[PDB]
């Protein structure tokens, strides 16, 4: 069992939940 | 078992849930 | 068992919950 | 449910932009 | 649920932006 | 619920940005 | 509306035996 | 509304016996 | 709304025998 | 205007919401 | 404007929410 | 504008919120 | 009784009862 | 009684009972 | 008894009941 | 790696969630 | 790596939730 | 590594959660 997981974010505005 | 995600995002206005 | 995440971003405003 | 990614949303949303 | 990753919401949610 | 990341939200949530 | 009767549920909602 | 009754939920609700 | 009655829940409940 | 409004249950076991 | 509002239960065992 | 309101709950065991 | 009543609403979302 | 009333709402995101 | 209301209101979001 | 698991349930009225 | 997990249940009425 | 778990529960009414 193996996650590689890379999330990349850019903006002037950033919202999330 | 093995997971590779890649997410790139790029934006004047970045909104999720 | 293994996780390898990464999490990147960058923003004139960020936000989340 | 195993070596599973799991996403959910319930309810009453609401997102202007 | 094992070697798993899991997200949840429910409920009443508002975003402006 | 073994080797596991777990992220619960559950309400009223109200964001403005 | 001036007379009213509101009721709202709004989740994940479980009635169990 | 002027005159009312308002009655509201919202979450994650269980009821179990 | 003058004259009113309003009754919120928002959250984890639970109610268990 | 009248609202007459009834709502009876009865039984051994009883869960409402 | 009346509101004659009537709510009954009963049982052995009761949840109620 | 009267507002008569009854609630009535019996039973061996009761559990309310 | 005698009611005047005048509303005025503008938003991109709107919900009304 | 005698009901003289004005509303005056402005907003990207309104709710009204 | 004689009622005279004026209300005003402005915002990104809003909720009134 | 090596795992057991038993889930073992009886009665006469029964609920798995 | 080994691991046991027994779960056991026994009842007139049940619920796993 | 080794883990040993047991779990058990016994009843007339049983809520588990």
């Amino acid at each position: 069992g193996l996650f590689d997981i890379v999330k990349k974010i850019a903006g002037h505005i950033v919202s999330s939940i």
